[PDB]
């Protein structure tokens, strides 16, 4: 059983989200999704497992995704995203059943990376939990004709037409930055699901984004935020056969925390399969005991 | 004669500054100023130097800074302010007397790095003029305090109160993250200089400007300047940027470039005194070289 929670951004947008609450005063995970995703998307039983061990869990649509506020619509920026969570945070920490001492925050693919920002500058965040995070986006070749492609979309705007939009991996499984296995079995993979004509609870996810997410992407140097984190104790789960966020990038990323952490590996799973199937069960309880051994 | 020219943004905002023209048509060199500064300082001189040489100029006060429109006020977003001279190059291409093909990015200080960052992300930039460019801004000593600061200001404009204000340099020359020289010499000399015909300067930011600032890695983003031919003039005795940081960058251009020590200089007085009109001709003769259609 969940409650819709709204948290309010300083510039006056609406995040919307579930709110799987606890009884009495306990402690809050909140949830971020991947690139575009939105919080029905595998992301609630996760929610109910979390609840049942007694963690009051929030899983929300990010700036422009979904049932939240946001213009332009689906332009994906990950700086603003971590502020929003700083937002998130002081709502959720005011709600009466959560123990505002004991919040960690939980992100999935690129929305694990956008939680370790948001962690790097918000010390009220207590734990950090980041599945699959992926920390690179452009391959260097196609880096000329997305930026040529970005400016002429910015001429384009001025002339009076709407953002370009386009979804995040095409039929091909390939994007203009090559993101996220674009080109591979992951691109064709994610393509796959993105696109399917299947009723998974949400009716406001989009597989669009607005062209100009490249951009904001293009100023992001995660692996450098990531450095600032060096106090929150972190546990990174990171799948062994990810074809969308190279493991070794991910591992590179974890051997520069010098605080508290836990690494875990998803033998045989993906980007998208980490959290499923046999032993997912394991790796859930395990994020638990993570945050309940940290909180 | 300088004329107001107007540059809108692709989400609608104004971006105001003087245009100095040349007979017929030629070469654009676009001037971005320093942290907070707003175009009618220093700026103006240079400019008229390089309208007598044939140049096109434009000066413009930065996003939320001066005449130009942006809210919260005095909100400093490097990333935006690259973003935005991509609008702004649009705009003064488009002009009768530039020359769509000769658009040369000029900066100085905090205003080089911005324009590196665009020229970046922009083809039409044919040139890159980086004076004094800072490359970082927190103090490690400083870090966590600021960070809190930030997220209790979020937490005070949540309850409906205005962002926190606050000069960039204090009367001791500090600042809550230690950028450009706080707590020592060029702390003090920004706090002077920003003290003492611009009704629109105000000697203000908004406290997340910081926040800005600490997702910003302009060091990595210069690395994609990897075609833009860049000039690079540094202060021997800056104080507000260290030398070594603007020479360790300057030394990963693998493109066309040249680097120029202005001898015994500071961060506000490298184009300024004995020695600053042979810089500024050796920003003229650089251009002139590297941008010929
Ligand atoms: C069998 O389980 C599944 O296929 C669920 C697939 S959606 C999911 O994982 C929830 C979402 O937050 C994560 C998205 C990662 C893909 C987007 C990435 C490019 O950033
Ligand atoms: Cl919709
Ligand atoms: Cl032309
Ligand atoms: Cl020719």
């Amino acid at each position: 059983s969940f409650q819709v929670v709204e948290c309010k951004t300083i510039d006056g947008i609406i995040i919307r989200g579930r709110f799987y609450a606890v009884d009495g005063k306990g402690p809050a995970i909140i949830m971020t999704p991947g690139f575009n995703c939105v919080k029905e998307m595998l992301l609630p039983d996760i929610a109910e497992t979390f609840q049942s061990q007694g963690f009051n869990t929030y899983i929300y649509d990010p700036r422009s995704i979904g049932d939240s506020d946001g213009s332009p619509k689906n332009l994906i920026d990950p700086l603003q995203q971590a502020e929003d969570l700083a937002d998130i945070v002081t709502h959720i920490s005011s709600l009466p059943s959560v123990d505002s001492s004991k919040i960690t925050l939980w992100g999935m693919s690129f929305g694990g990376t956008v939680s370790a920002c948001a962690a790097a500058v918000d010390r009220r965040v207590k734990a950090l939990v980041m599945v699959c995070p992926i920390l690179s986006f452009y391959q260097a070749e196609k880096r000329d004709k997305a930026f040529l492609q970005l400016i002429r979309d910015r001429q384009s705007q001025l002339r009076g037409n709407e953002p370009f939009m386009l979804p995040p991996f095409n039929s091909k499984g390939e994007n203009p930055i090559g993101m996220a296995g674009s080109g591979g079995p992951g691109g064709i993979e994610a393509y796959g699901f993105m696109g399917a004509v299947i009723d998974r609870g949400a009716p406001n996810f989009r597989n669009k984004i607005a062209l100009q997410t490249y951009q904001k992407l293009a100023w992001w140097q995660p692996k450098e935020i990531l450095k600032l984190v060096d106090k929150t104790p972190v546990l990174m789960v990171t799948p062994e056969l990810d074809t969308m966020s190279p493991p070794e990038e991910q591992k590179a990323a974890f051997e520069l925390f010098p605080q508290t952490k836990k690494f875990l590996e998803a033998k045989g799973k993906g980007h998208l399969t980490v959290l499923s199937g046999e032993g997912s069960v394991e790796v859930v309880d395990a994020m638990t005991e993570f945050i309940r051994e940290n909180v």
